[PDB]
Parts: C-alpha cells; sequence; structure tokens
C-alpha cells in the first residue's frame, strides 16, 4: 500500500520516477533488505506510471523473494541492464528522484543514462514517512521498552575507573544482546567531556563526583529509539546539580506543550525559553529534538527552524541540553509519539537526577 | 606531500578541481578524519591551481586543528557556502572529481552550484594510494601482526558447542581490544556452511569433524588488514584434508610469483592453475587477491582480469580457496607487500592444516 501511495505522490507532484538504492527507504517501500551491497548496483527503479522493477546483483536472488526483478552477473554493464529497464518503465528522461544515500558513483553513471533533471528522495517520501502506522509505533514501542531496560541494567553496574571507550562498549554488546542492533555508536561523555554534546567516548576514566552523558539507542524490526540520560557519580558539583533540574524543566515543558496543531518551533521555543529565564541560554547549542523511525535523524525537526505542524502519528525526539565547558553538561532525552492529539512518552526512564 | 601530488596530479590529468567528502580518501590527503558525519555538508575542495578549502559544520572545529578551513552553523545554507568557495578557487565549473562514496543529494546540491562534469575520485586517487610509502607499511604490518596474534588466540578457546555467531562475536572482541577497531564484520563459515564465500556466521553450533574458515581483519592508524585460515576440529573428512593440501600449494605458488614487472592476473593464474591441475577449478569462484590499505578492497585487483603491472610498495592479499556445496570449504589468506621486487608476507600465521 506505501509502493502504491509513494507511486501516486510521484505524479500528483509532477515527477516521472525514482531511482532507489538499498537502506531506510528501500526497505519502507518494499521491506527488502540487502546486506552489504556495497559497489555492486542495486537499483529500485519506480515509473510514475505504476510499473516498477529492481535491478540487483544475482548474488541476492534469495532475498528478493519474488519480487519483480531483473539480475545481472559480475562481467555484465549493470547500468547498461539499468538503461535498458529505465526504457520499458518508459523514465529514460526526466524529472526523476533519486535515493538522498546512494553512492555518488553510482549517480554519476546514471547520469549517462539519460537527460534527467534530479532530486533527493527524502524531499517527498518524507510526507509519507513521517506519519507512523499502527505497526510503525508498536515497534517504536518496543526499541523504546529496550532502551529503558538498557538504563536499568548500566545502573546496577560498576562504572568507577571504566574509561568512557569501555562503558560505551558494555552499552553496545548489552543492546545488541536485547535487540536488533544498536541505532548508532553509544555515547558516553564523563565529566568536562560532558560538555560537547557531539563527543567521541575515548579514553578518560570515569571517577567519583564525575557527571555523565549516556547517549544510545536500539533497533527493533528496524525502528530506531534514542533515548539520552544524565548521572552523577557519587556528589556532583553544585553547579551541575542546578544545572540539571532547569534542563528537566525545560523538556517537561516542551513535551506539555506537543498538541497536533502547532509548530515544531513553538515546541523548541517552549524548552528554550524554561533554560533562557535560568540564564543558560548560551549554552543550549542545538535543536530541541528531531523525528525518528528507522533512522535515528529524519523528519520533523524541532528547532528554531522546524515550519512542520505537529499531527498524529509524528514521532521525534525532545531533548534540550546544557553545555558548560570545563565543567559539563546536561541532557534528558525522550522519544515522542503524537497521540490522540497529545504528545505521549515511548520511553519511560527515570527522568529525576539519579547520583549513583 | 600527498595533498601536492594529488593537486599535480589533477592538473596533469585534465581535471580543474575535486570535491572530497570524508572517509579513506579525505584521510589519505589531509590527516581528517570526521565522525558520524552524516547529513552534514562536510567537503575539501581542490583546485588544480593549488588552492584549497575544507568546509564543514561548526562541530568539528577543533577537530580539524589548523587545517584551511570555514566552518558553517546548522542553520545557515552550507551549500551558499560551498559557491563562494569554489568562485574563489576558481572552480564553479568545469571538470571535477567526486569522492566515490559521497551521498548523492551532496553531489545533487553541488550540481545547483554551477556548470559541471563529473569523475569518480577512485580512477585518479588509486595512483597514489596504489604505492604505500614505508610508514604505511609499517601500519598495516602492525595490523597484521594483531592479525597473527587473534589466531593464536583463537586455538586455546573451547570451541566445541559454540555458535559461529557467538565465535565471530569472540573474535571480533579480541580484535577490539587489540587494536583500533575491525577491519570488517568477522566471518566464521562451520561445516557446509564454509561452502558459501560470502557466508554471513550464523547460529549453527560447531561439532566434531567440522571444518572452520575464519576470516577478519583489524585496523592499526586506519590501514587494515585481513587474513583467513582454516581449521579442523577432531578428524575431518579425507576429501577435505586433500582440499587443503590443494589450496596451501596454490597459495604458495602465487605467492612465489609475485615479482616487480609482471602483470597481476599472471599471480592470479599462477594459483588458478594449480588448484584446475587438481581437478577443482569449477569450484574456485573468485579473485586470487585484492589491494589493501586504508579500505579493506582497493588496487590492484588480482584476478583473471586484473593489468596493473605489480611494483614495490603494492600490498595485496593472496586468498585462493575451493567451495564444494554440501561438504565444505578452505581458504588460506595473507597480506603481501612488493618488497626489493619480491613477495613478502606481512601475515605470518602458521598455514599448515591444524585439527584441534
Amino acid at each position: 500500500m506505501r509502493l502504491e501511495k509513494f507511486i501516486h505522490l510521484l505524479g500528483e507532484r509532477g515527477f516521472d520516477g525514482a531511482l532507489i538504492s538499498p537502506g531506510t527507504n528501500l526497505y519502507y517501500l518494499t521491506g527488502l533488505r540487502l546486506h552489504e551491497v556495497g559497489e555492486r548496483l542495486a537499483i529500485l527503479a519506480v515509473s510514475a506510471e505504476g510499473d516498477y522493477r529492481f535491478l540487483a546483483p544475482s548474488l541476492y536472488e534469495n532475498v528478493v523473494n519474488n519480487f519483480p526483478a531483473t539480475f545481472w552477473h559480475d562481467g555484465e554493464n549493470p547500468y547498461a541492464k539499468l538503461r535498458e529497464i529505465l526504457e520499458e518503465l518508459g523514465i529514460s528522461k526526466g524529472r526523476i528522484l533519486i535515493e538522498d544515500t546512494m553512492r555518488a558513483d553510482w549517480l554519476i553513471g546514471i547520469m549517462k543514462l539519460g537527460k534527467f533533471t534530479f532530486q533527493p528522495l527524502s524531499s517527498l517520501i518524507k510526507e509519507l514517512r513521517m506519519i507512523k502506522d499502527k505497526e510503525e509505533v508498536k515497534m517504536m514501542e518496543h526499541a523504546s521498552r529496550i532502551a529503558d531496560k538498557v538504563f536499568e541494567e548500566i545502573l546496577t553496574w560498576d562504572l568507577i575507573g571504566m574509561k568512557e571507550r569501555e562503558l560505551a562498549l558494555k552499552i553496545e554488546l548489552l543492546i545488541r544482546e536485547l535487540s536488533d542492533g544498536i541505532a548508532f555508536e553509544p555515547i558516553v561523555a564523563s565529566g568536562e567531556n560532558a560538555a560537547n554534546p557531539h563527543h567521541e567516548p575515548g579514553e578518560r576514566k570515569i571517577r567519583k563526583g564525575d557527571i555523565i552523558i549516556l547517549d544510545y539507542g536500539a533497533r527493533w524490526k528496524g525502528y530506531c529509539s534514542d533515548i539520552t540520560r544524565t548521572i552523577g557519580l557519587g556528589e556532583l558539583d553544585e553547579r551541575l546539580v542546578k544545572i540539571y533540574e532547569v534542563v528537566k524543566d525545560a523538556q517537561e515543558s516542551a513535551f506539555k506543550a506537543v498538541r497536533e496543531g502547532i509548530k515544531a518551533k513553538d515546541v523548541d521555543s517552549r524548552a528554550r525559553e524554561v533554560i533562557s529565564k535560568a540564564g543558560y541560554g548560551e549554552y543550549f547549542i542545538h535543536r530541541t529534538g528531531h523525528g525518528l523511525g528507522l533512522d535515528v535523524h529524519e523528519e520533523p525537526y524541532i528547532g528554531p527552524d522546524g515550519e512542520v505542524i505537529l499531527k498524529n502519528g509524528m514521532t521525534f525526539t525532545i531533548e534540550p541540553g546544557i553545555y558548560v565547558p570545563g565543567l559539563g553538561g546536561v541532557r534528558i532525552e525522550d522519544d515522542i509519539v503524537v497521540d490522540e492529539g497529545k504528545g505521549r512518552r515511548l520511553t519511560k526512564a527515570e527522568r529525576e537526577l539519579i547520583i549513583l
């Protein structure tokens, strides 16, 4: 039903076709999932007229089930074969949509197969992936349930003396034990390191009195969870303890604002005000949240520039934070779904400051 | 020196400039490594004239040391900044090289900034990366020894009853403990699964009278190693015991042929023949080897179609294998460098058939 919707949306937006290499959009539209395609051309070609065919390497003729395909064996010109296909479907010319993540060398080769005008696939497919159906929501619910479990386990561990890199690996292994896999490399940021929102876990040793930001995600049947919790070891610097209650206030505030009909930027400003009034405006260096589903980052974005009007079925994160260089930082992140016109938390983990 | 050679080569070959997104190629040329850039435009623009600039998101400001860079902040159009950059470097039109792995949406956005003709960066960059300098070789030698240690280590585990997936997991962790990370996901193919070269370690438990293909690699300062050993647990089927002897001699013959001045395909043919003469020809379904370095697969390709004339500094694998359905499989792989006009094994792990 999705592929058919997408096709309808294509015509209505004036496009003549789309070329979709392996990834989440391909999966979304067909359920197809190839393992490590690499440099071998694999492309789902779709006509606005309703016709479609998937060109893939002979190696994958078992994973493609009975999906309308054409294979090419090592030695053939995949690109020439694709051209044949584009000819049948009648799209060897026109305004074509291209999967955002496709390798540039594939697009370059494809550029020689006809007169085309390109556009990123997401400019249009977001309209579909942004509104989660009932099953997708159930899936994101389970992934959030796992993200919660992992937090509970981490709290029974002995962190003192562990290096960030080591803690992150334990988390990753735990997530690979509980689910399909990590939605992204876990992030552990302690002490002063928690001041950089995009910090990469390293050799810093966690000690008594260290604040710790933990950000990780699990995948469940393709859907992702993304949760962040900030914990303290022993007694935290009083300046960070204060900061924490504010961030907590900012997040709960942005959450209560979640209503069908309100603009995304308004959910952002709601957290942003709480943090400005407390005086830490200059330390909240990123958006309040972003959407999630099959990818960690997708529409809609919850920042000062978010123009999307929230509607039921949308799923995104609410994770404001405060970062102070040389001191540390705090972030609390929840995964949210718009349900019955209201904001509902998919993740339930403890939001109060936890002093291990 | 590298960037400068690259600039020289650029001009000699006809190109006006190059646009290089994050990855091995960017690292090779500038030592720059950007963690999980994702959707954020990050590009090194280079003109054939000698000028060059790196556009990156502000987040990486400290990770870019003193490299000539322009930073953009979430909320601006990085494509607009790139325009200015191309304008000043004189490359807002012309023939440009594009990082093969660059996101298609980036290339599409770049297409709006001018009238270009593209070509994949690899077609030219391979000339430089194909000849490893002394340090690079030291790096690889380090990754190779680590691959050897891991093999010695594996021979001490109790493999009976262990799932393929569980062993690969143990190998992965040992590799991550001992180096900078895995070169790729470890492969463990037991029993009849050893028949599929592309086998993905599964839930099959390793029992006695089982042959096991162990393929994994490590990374040291960006450089890779790729080794493969096949062992037997308890006594194996005599047929396999002999197929093993074939592979051993084959791998040895291809190795002995390695010399400066001969064509890649001839090394392949040397091993390929040893196998045919034994009658196992239709069971050797892939190239004898491939070059390695910052990537697991690179020039030159040691197969039927390899036209590269071998020289000093080239590093590649010699990994011939026999795969018989319903029976099993065997492959012995070493990493080789052309040193002093002769081949020199970087990987030294025992090659005799080991039974546990």
